[PDB]
């Protein structure tokens, strides 16, 4: 519980914003058939033109204002085009002789927008909200979206709109003002209304994960991160247990304990539990890699391009799991028991650190020869997986920023999924489709298993170049007889262009728990 | 014995050591080939060659005391097989007693005199026939010419290569692991070879013991656990021992050695074992081994590609060779000699407490040293161990160390390099290399490079600004710590680890024992 | 013969200085017993102090000048110290009121000077010569030196004093030497002058950049040398090399604008031939590395004009042998000269090439080109029916890591020949150390497709693996290989050493 | 030959062979000395 400090200026908690300005937005959903009232703030039409590439803007909705309807006639709109992400602002007087701001965002010429296309639409709409002091936004849907894509639109809007100012002191944005109202006009509105509060919950899970990831390693360390998980569990009425060093030694978690040896912060194993009232039909363990800082250890991240400055993000897996705990704890699914696990520690250089070549014993008795101290994630996960399997669950899903090779294989958009069970892999792929968090199935190639044969220990930690596959083969040795999947988010977790985390995996894991 | 510090309760507090190995349970019988070969249980292998005729036919020359086996092994039956070095074949037949017998051969090529490298290939082929076959007995028939030393090398190599180290196996022990209980040997003039049997068994264990310490990872084998293992060995052999701790090392002003260990959680431990013959002492020798339990490189971290930081548990190979030699000497009990077995044991780590590049440190002989690179730590620990050794008033000081990576580029993985200040001592090491069959090559200490160690501030620089002749410059640095004693330095950085087999060699045990014994 | 040019400004020959100012120095050797005369120029005493830190300078020799003797008194000289290479020299008037300069060079406290120590003494002497307009230098030996070390002193003095101004766009006329048992040392003088020129000649070829010194201009220079010395000569061109099936050597030169030229000079002694020798020098006029380009930091591509140092040592030896005319020996001076370049025409990594003895070679790295040219030169040398084959080459960068910049490495298939080379090293004062050919590493040269690999994958022990490759091209002759990659270039002085000339001449002469 | 379940289990030959010498060599007692570890092999020369 007490966070150790070197100096009195060292922070002792992660600052967390729970009540965000997004939570103060009053959202109203109206059916487009009753017409659009254009009364204040800014009214944006989401418009496309199927077939006609960069075709003209045509506003189909009925507008309940003679002045605004005239302004938006085809003859006036034809000078503007639908090119994906294009936007324009209009200014006019409505019937009540009041100034009104209207505009549109171009949704291109393809009838079905992908998650990537929808993100471009949201980003354009967000540029219209930034640097403009507005009390209200109204969005008119003149494009076709299913329930999942409408929810993705709102989640993405809320997430992108939100600005994280926890670490700003003298440089806070003096002109930061958030809308207080959001109006939505859509066809068959009654079917979309249930998506609003689901989107708000999904946004917060994602944003909460993002806050933990963005929090630097001096703020977010094993002690403060496990304290934050306890506070979250208390707010959601989830059962919780934090395992300290003495309990971890009794459980013989030698692989996980060796990684944390060189840290000033004691290892903290997070175990949160959600249990449905009623008959439990499915038991799930969600395991997130929780390295608060990855220096690489004695195999120091010193090579050019090793991205040591980004290593505060090495607890992204744990953050996705905690964000999922927020969503599950809030939405309260029936017939399920979910265990939210993370073997939290920090990988440092010290007289006390584990060394390359060390032989360590995992909690299942397997001896491991450490070939590289920077392949620490798989060691912490090995003991977390043994712990998860002892819970007697139906599925074990781990999520981790495990291998840099993901950037070369799938890049920054798609996470990789590996596993020992096809039905579980398919459930993750289906959750990927409904959450709109892209994942691609990658193989666990058994032919590479012989590269992990150690001359001295039972197994090698590393091979001695298909790194992400070899890491999955190593993890597979710690799951004996349970359906298991591993999601490598090393490439997708950080948004390099926006210089911020994505909170990747929260929605994917929640959809997985909810749709089961 | 000292208490090994732990970070977590799961950290090991001793090095596991196997003293009673399955090799020690093998009953060896040597028979003269003139009385004929009896072919019964187990596997009987003929070591055959064909001088001149490259890949020539197999011909069995020995009289075999079985009509059925003799018939099977006739020239007409054997001519389809050839002697190509390392080739082998298995035979199955019924003998005169209607019992199934397994026979075979290992090809020894076409060169009458086998080198140590050729003999190793023959032994490896023989070992492949022992692995994956549950045998109670092996019989070896020598139809090749081997001198006494090569015959002993054959047995040592067989024992060493056959032995499988399972100390770190838990869930992956080899379920089919079964060793022979008997070893039969047929050779011409057998009575002359008999004395080599028990000498080979001692040499095998000294080598295997060194190998066990080297293979033991740095969390198991640290300065405290390694000095504790040396105490246990000394107690078992009735050798005198003294382990110098930090307080004693500070009193002795061992600043170069102490600076290296500053960044470690393990206190420095200086090993001093002594063997003294019961009668008149005619020769006094100090054997000094480099004892770095883990070499991270320190602040000059081994971060460069190919710097092999994952292999650095082997940086105490010199200390391991010295302790393996103490086992052989303590067991064989040579007369008229006093041997000191020394190692300045420590760990080279990164910490707020570590020594830094540029630090000026004072050795026990008062020489100030400017540290140019924290990864040239071996020569610093050796400087203080050499000052200590010379104060013992010995006739020879021999050091053995995994000192310079450049050895891999100069001599490679088979031959160690020897440097020294005395030609007679170098020649004794070269002679010990020949009789132990552990190859060594004499390299020069080039005096012209000495000026590269001139420091602007300190009395001497630890390293040259480079120069690049690293192994020679390291020898010039060491030479400054021996004032008036015959001294030799064996750089084993290239030879200590068997990269292909992924295991240590235990290099230097037999070389140092032959040196002590033949003096 | 005609050197190809890209532009009309490209040079078509290597400028060579044969008549140097060193050749104009009149040398006189005197016994120290009769006292030293100080009448003109500079007089230097070579002084040591057995039992020093270094200790004070004390002059033992009697000097036949009252003014000079007063300057050289113990009280004055005690203000100076004997530290190796330390010097002081003063201008004053002698008894005849003439300007004379008198000084010393510190020789340390060790009675026996090494070749390295003597070089430091010489360098200090040369610094005084370069910054003083003198007509005469007199050296007084108050140290003990043998005949070979005395000759080394003279050669080193002449070599270091000489300044190469061929690419740029005064010297003493007399040398006096005072030494104990002066009659014993006299014959060393003209031998030193010959040894100096062979070394300096080798140095001129090495220092000559790759645009000046290319395969055509270097073979033309070898013909001119042969003509001046009355040596027999033969230059083998591409057509002849193709007929001889020299595929390993020809592959290396494929990417060059300069046709390959194989140099074959021959010295025949008067009298019955007691030994026939072939001296083979690596002759790469420029080594870019080919497709395995020298692009790595520290690969020293800018120094690669020195890659014909082996050929230069062999030609320098031909000068000494041709001048000194030893008896009962026939010598063949060989070099497979070419340039290793990047072109659409170059050989590639992976290419399989056929050597002149029919062995197929798989090229693992285009920058291990020396061994390919040497393989064909060794096959050629063995066909001559010689007693010894000695090759000299700037073969492997690993020599810098093993022996460094002072000692060359010698490898071979015959112990008697190796011992003759080490002995020649001792008498020439060009240091060499015997390194092994480890047979266990031969299996690393087993190729999946060709008869042999050019290189080992990893190598580990690169210089040894290169020697194992070369050994495959000598079937039944005593052979030695001298790797001079580390010793050829003097990095501190930014010039070649001309290493190997004196070593090879002493080898031929003492046989 | 394999041995389902029994990891690195003994070699056991099921086929009947039409040679008395070879059938004797192939008996369970002789074959159990060897194991099924993937890629492991043993072969012997004999008279049929
Ligand atoms: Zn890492
Ligand atoms: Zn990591
Ligand atoms: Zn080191
Ligand atoms: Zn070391
Ligand atoms: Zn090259
Ligand atoms: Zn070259």
């Amino acid at each position: 519980s007490e966070v150790p400090q070197v100096v009195s200026l060292d922070p002792t908690s992660i600052p967390i914003e729970y009540n965000t300005p997004i939570h103060d937005i009053k959202v109203q959903v109206y059916d487009i058939k009753g017409g659009c009232n254009v009364e204040e703030g800014l009214t944006i039409f989401l418009v496309n033109n199927p077939g006609k590439e960069n075709g003209p803007v045509k506003i189909s909705s009925k507008v309940n204002d003679k002045q605004v309807s005239e302004f938006l006639k085809d003859e006036n709109m034809e000078k503007f085009n639908v090119k994906l992400g294009t936007s324009k602002h209009f200014y006019m007087f409505n019937d009540n002789k009041n100034s009104v701001a209207v505009g549109y965002v171009g949704c291109g010429s393809v009838a079905d927008l992908s998650e990537a296309d929808m993100k471009r639409v949201v980003l354009s709409l967000v540029t219209m909200l930034h640097d403009n002091k507005l009390s209200k936004l109204t969005v008119v849907f003149e494009i076709n979206v299913d329930k999942n894509l409408f929810r993705f639109f709102l989640e993405t809007l809320f997430y992108e709109y939100m600005t994280d100012e926890r670490f700003k002191s003298t440089d806070k944005n003096v002109n930061m003002e958030y809308i207080k109202h959001l109006g939505v006009y859509i066809n068959n509105a009654d079917t979309y209304k249930e998506e609003v509060e689901k989107a708000r919950v999904y946004y917060f899970g994602t944003y909460y994960a993002s806050q933990l990831i963005a929090a630097p390693s001096n703020y977010c360390n094993p002690v403060s991160l496990s304290n934050a998980a306890v506070e979250l569990a208390q707010k959601l009425n989830l059962e919780y247990k934090i395992l300290g060093v003495k309990e971890l030694e009794e459980l013989k978690m030698g692989a996980y304990l060796s990684v944390g040896k060189g840290s000033m912060y004691p290892n903290k194993f997070i175990h949160l539990t959600y249990k449905s009232k009623g008959d439990v039909k499915k038991k799930i363990a969600l395991v997130g890699k929780g390295i608060t800082f990855d220096s690489g250890g004695y195999n120091l991240k010193a090579a050019p391009g090793s991205m040591i400055d980004l290593m505060k993000f090495d607890m992204s897996g744990c953050a996705a799991v905690l964000g999922c705990a927020y969503c599950v704890g809030t939405l309260k699914p029936e017939n399920v028991e979910i265990h939210f696990l993370s073997a939290v520690c920090e990988n440092m250089v010290s007289k006390n650190s584990y060394r390359p070549g060390d032989i360590i014993t995992a909690s299942n008795g397997k001896t491991i020869e450490v070939g590289n101290t920077d392949a620490e994630g798989r060691l912490t996960l090995a003991d977390a997986l043994v712990y998860a399997e002892k819970l007697g669950v139906d599925y074990i899903v781990d999520i981790a920023t495990l291998t840099g090779a993901m950037l070369y294989s799938l890049g920054t958009s798609y996470a990789g999924v590996f596993g020992n069970n096809e039905e579980l892999i398919n459930k993750i792929l289906q959750s990927s489709k409904t959450s709109n968090e892209p994942v691609w199935w990658l193989p666990i190639i058994n032919e590479y298993r012989a590269t992990l044969n150690s001359k001295y220990a039972d197994i090698n930690q590393i091979s001695s170049k298909a790194s992400s596959i070899v890491a999955s083969l190593f993890l597979k040795e710690f799951v004996q007889n349970t359906a298991w999947a591993h999601i490598d988010i090393a490439g997708v977790s950080w948004n390099f262009k926006a210089r911020k985390p994505k909170g990747f995996g929260v929605r994917l894991l929640t959809e997985f728990v909810l749709n089961d």
